[PDB]
């Protein structure tokens, strides 16, 4: 029963159980140990907390950065499958001709619509191409449930919030239909601004129309600078110490591994669900 796996990218055939497995980013890498599927090889240069046992393991090798792994080091690995992602639509005709590659349907750059669903779907054909269907299913009920609990949180409250990115002092905003929409869309945060606008720079006329009751601060700079995330005190930027938000206490400094290396993912999202909750949550 060999599978086919008709993805943005082309068509890929499975016949056989995958043994010698590479997998391109982090979202991959944390899906295959949420299956317990092992991985040959992987970038090593930003892994997640979360994944941290496959930093230190010298027996899954390092294949250099996520955004353009190594392909001498891939083709070298000889694996027998690459799982790869819209980060690098432009190595998967050179990938594809090493290993048979499946690509990650999924929309980093705007994910207003489906996000749950196309991770979801993800989950349920590795499940398929590693003989690992029962456990994915139930993982795939755990987010449902993730889901509802996030839902029930959010629902009827009057609070908007904004999602923003720290960037080495600077702070931008990123909306309904940015990378960040899910957060709108499917857990049902209402957002502060509606307008569609790297994001958008705060200014002092944007963060006036849209302030919000609860504010998201994603520390980018922590994961790309192996730092410390900031915390209130590091926050010198007046516009968003003016805020509702700020005033009241309702500013989450997420949890940056699952929110921006990953965000697609079965750990990563249950991560990302309870800091939105965290939002909303009024009493220790
Ligand atoms: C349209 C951009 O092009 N690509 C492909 C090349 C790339 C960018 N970052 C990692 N690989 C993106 O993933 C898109 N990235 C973003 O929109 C983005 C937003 C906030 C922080 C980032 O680091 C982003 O890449
Ligand atoms: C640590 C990040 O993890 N992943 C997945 C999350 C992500 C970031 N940008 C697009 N997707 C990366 O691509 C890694 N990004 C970068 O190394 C990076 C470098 C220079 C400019 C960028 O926009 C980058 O994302
Ligand atoms: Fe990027």
């Amino acid at each position: 029963e060999p599978i086919t796996v008709k993805h943005a990218l082309g068509t890929t055939v499975i016949d056989h159980l995958p043994q010698r497995v590479a997998v391109l980013d982090m979202n991959e890498a944390d899906f295959l140990d949420q299956l317990n599927v092992p991985i040959m090889g992987m970038p090593k240069d930003y892994v997640p907390h979360f994944l941290e046992k496959y930093k230190k393991d010298a027996q899954i090798q390092d294949l250099g950065a996520i955004v353009q792994p190594n392909m001498e080091r891939i083709y070298a690995l000889k694996p027998d499958l690459i799982l790869m992602t819209p980060l690098h639509v432009n190595q998967y005709q050179e990938l594809s001709k090493i290993a048979p590659t499946i690509h990650y349907d999924i929309n980093f750059n705007n994910s207003e619509s489906n996000h749950i669903g196309l991770v979801k779907d993800h989950m349920m054909t590795l499940g398929k191409i590693f003989n690992k269907e029962d456990l994915a299913r139930q993982k795939v009920s755990e987010l449902d449930e993730q889901v509802k609990q996030v839902q029930a949180v959010t629902a009827n409250r009057p609070e908007r919030a904004l999602v923003v990115l720290h960037n080495n002092g600077a702070f931008s905003n990123f909306g309904i239909q940015s990378r960040y929409g899910f957060i709108f869309n499917a857990f049902g945060v209402k957002p502060a601004s509606g307008v569609v606008d790297h994001g958008q720079p705060i200014s002092s006329e944007f963060i006036k129309k849209a302030d919000p009751d609860i504010l998201y601060i994603v520390d980018r700079t922590a994961v790309m600078e192996h730092r410390p995330n900031i915390n209130a005190a590091s926050v010198e930027n007046p516009l968003l110490r003016q805020t509702k938000a700020w005033k009241n206490g309702r500013v989450i400094f997420v949890d940056a591994d699952a929110w921006y290396t990953t965000a697609a993912s079965p750990t990563s999202l249950k991560i990302v669900m309870e800091d939105v909750k965290k939002g909303y949550q009024l009493e220790h």
